[PDB]
């Protein structure tokens, strides 16, 4: 695949850019810009997704209080009502108060995003972030 | 302004960039990429504090030695891996979630070196 | 000999026992179960040493509060859970693998209390 | 489901039995015998499995030296040649020398058993045990 093209820009914007490359550990600006583009294309793709398309994949990362009783069940009822399909979940303890969970999800972009918003709103949930992928990155 | 530079991008994703240019009404790549850079700079210390993170990896399951090189890099980075889980997304792809511990330098190194592997189609970090 | 006692067993599995009796040529349940007991006694310290183990659980995914009660029992047992992974085997079942640490008393307690839950269809321990 | 029937036995064999119940933490003999039966029926069922039946599920637990270079690849090539389908794998470090892996497998009983035997034969593999399930336990 890999093809190389050229880009222009405001040498003013470019000092914002070239400082990110430093404090972020990039070898080149070409490398930071690549990543920024890939992200934007993934977001645009999810923005404009149909609902017969239940084929997107994402990972939901949740940190929550695992002595918060019945939180697990609340989380399951929500997932079950959201329309998404959980392919896999992994759970670890981060400490006596906190558990971290990875939930691998299939569905359409808006069921998945909803699931995230509903789960983040639950008492005991301290963190709920979505990793999105699009077909072009891997098909 | 005027400052020209190079960017590499896989055919699939350049197509992707290019249809987005046609859809959304842009007059060039350079113009759309410029707006992407600007948006992502109004969206995007590293330190020695130890954090837990999740690295999500999509990779070609038929790519020989890929797992071995991910394991090598994971020793190279300085992060401690707590758990890895792999599933098949389809005949050509596996998705893996890596739950790990480290400081910001180890972790950022991890995401970047794993990301740059041939066969790795996607490497995205979440830090908590 | 002569010593009679009771055993409970789900309809599915008693059928299972009963066809096995017809297939394999046995004259009664009692006779086949007797051979099973004898074989499993020529096949099958507990101590305070900490071991790593894997508990594999199949359970009904629509059974409300089941996960919560497994989590409660896991605090009840004394074992430390290192990782849990769940997948769907089908619309009615989930399979979970629990990787845990404990002494023989905590672990054995764990397998037994989780096993006895309604909704749990299978609970099998591997100790390493 | 749960139905209760009665069984007879040699009161000599029965002292072997009643001592297991003690040093194993069973509440009753009915409880130990239940488990023994379920196991035996699972083994008999796997013994007499067809090959068009690629629907059995099992969990393979492997402990191995994760500084043993290329062991992972050997393990993947074997799984790929065995005919089985890996639904999910989870890996943790048990120490600097050892990793524990859980591999959730679908296939027929003899592909799965073979995979186990081939993997246990690899240098660096220190433990490779199969948990088997049968349909009657959960369908
Ligand atoms: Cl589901
Ligand atoms: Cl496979
Ligand atoms: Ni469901
Ligand atoms: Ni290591
Ligand atoms: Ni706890
Ligand atoms: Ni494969």
């Amino acid at each position: 695949s890999i093809i190389r093209f050229s880009v222009s820009l405001q040498q003013n914007l470019l000092d914002e850019l070239d400082n990110r490359i430093i404090k972020n550990g990039y070898s080149s600006r070409s490398e930071l810009v690549r990543d920024m583009i890939r992200e934007k294309l993934v977001e645009d793709n999810w923005a404009e997704d149909n609902p017969n398309d239940e084929s997107k994949i994402a990972v939901l990362v949740v940190i929550y209080d695992h002595h918060q009783r019945e939180l697990n069940q609340r989380m399951i009822d929500i997932q079950h009502a959201s329309g998404t399909h959980v392919l896999c979940t992994t759970h670890i303890h981060m400490d006596e108060h906190n558990c971290l969970e990875t939930i691998i999800l299939q569905g359409n972009s808006f069921e998945i995003q909803r699931l995230q918003l509903e789960i983040g709103g639950l008492r005991g949930v301290k963190f709920a972030k979505l990793t999105k992928a699009s077909s072009f990155e891997y098909n």
